[PDB]
């Protein structure tokens, strides 16, 4: 059946999903703030991650203000980061909405469609497949471009 | 491809969807407040609605604090209300989360699954079918159980 699950993710923590996210499902991260004047990341200001059951990063989204780019990649639990994808101009991706932001990830099976607000920023061809069993929002309170707590909501059972 | 559309609806207004909502799509309403002690509704404190192009109420969701019930119904343009469905105890449906609320409507084709936060409150068998082309949030800035402005997000193009 179709379900809605809400998770309040504090910066620097991960959460295990009650219902896994698979093909046809959706995960959205909501930030109650947009700090485009945050200091330099270390090197990341913020990262949003979808993990497989074995800890592999199915999708790693990293926002870097100083470098002015958004990075997308994957990695096996104890393996090296794979082929990195990049999109320039961070502020441009959030244009239109101030004081808050939303990042939606559609699991298309063969790809992860990432949407910032209403704009599709990348059609990420997967480097690692499988269902998403946990999520994380990593950043420090000093330099995150998002609120200290990001609300993740999953819409599952969509494909039936 | 799938899409995400964001709308900010002020109490007592409606918005026309850039991308209509059909079978397999999702509509979500986000409130940055939850006032379960709001004044007397007359008889409604808050209503969330899905309209067809012709003005039909595909889904009318009415929150009534004093009658302590959430009503669900439909009606044709210029027509009388159809068969009403009810869910008693408004506060209980929002139990678990304070200071905010989320209402999700899944268009399952034959029914509208309404979920308040994480709880499915009703599997509403449609009385009127068709595409949702308009949304509304009706209430006064004094007796609404939700914030002055409710953000509506639609996830479309999901089925095909």
């Amino acid at each position: 059946m179709q379900g809605v699950n809400i998770y309040n993710i504090s910066a620097g923590t991960s959460v295990d999903l009650a219902a896994p996210v698979t093909t046809g499902d959706i995960v959205t991260f909501f930030s109650s703030a947009l700090n485009l004047n945050a200091g330099a990341g270390n090197p990341n200001n913020t990262t949003l991650n979808l993990f497989a059951e074995n800890g592999a990063y199915l999708l790693h989204i990293a926002f870097r203000l100083q470098e002015n780019v958004i990075i997308f990649n994957s990695r096996q639990p104890d393996g090296p980061w794979l082929v990195e994808q990049r999109v320039s101009d961070v502020a441009n991706q959030f244009a239109g909405i101030d004081g808050k932001a939303m990042v939606t990830v559609f699991d298309h099976g063969d790809k992860y469609q990432v949407v910032i607000n209403e704009k599709t920023v990348i059609q990420y061809t997967k480097q690692i497949s499988g269902l998403t069993s946990s999520l994380s929002y990593n950043a420090t309170e000093e330099t995150s471009i998002f609120s200290t707590v990001v609300e993740a909501v999953t819409y599952t059972g969509l494909a039936l």
